[PDB]
């Protein structure tokens, strides 16, 4: 048994840890970008209102 | 009973062996280019891989 072998795979685990990695972080900062989007919204939502003035 | 036969046999088992010798060798080399050849496809097995990017 040769650890040549384990080479090979512990690319496999490092590559798909990056590619996940890759991806989580994409699909995390899309997670932080809308959850900015929603405050900014959120916010918008109750400041935005306007108001009848006097009579 | 001389060794003079015994000489004769003697070129024989020695080149036989080195026969095999060298078709051993042949075997081998190509055994370990080959050996070689599925480790440089092995790891641009997992190394090749190709992802999609962003949304």
């Amino acid at each position: 048994f040769s650890g040549l072998e384990a080479a090979i795979v512990l690319i496999a685990f490092v590559v798909v840890a990056a590619v996940f990695s890759y991806v989580m972080l994409g699909a995390g900062f899309f997670a932080t970008q809308k959850s900015q989007e929603v405050t900014y919204s959120g916010m918008k939502q109750a400041t935005s209102n306007l108001i009848l003035d006097g009579m």
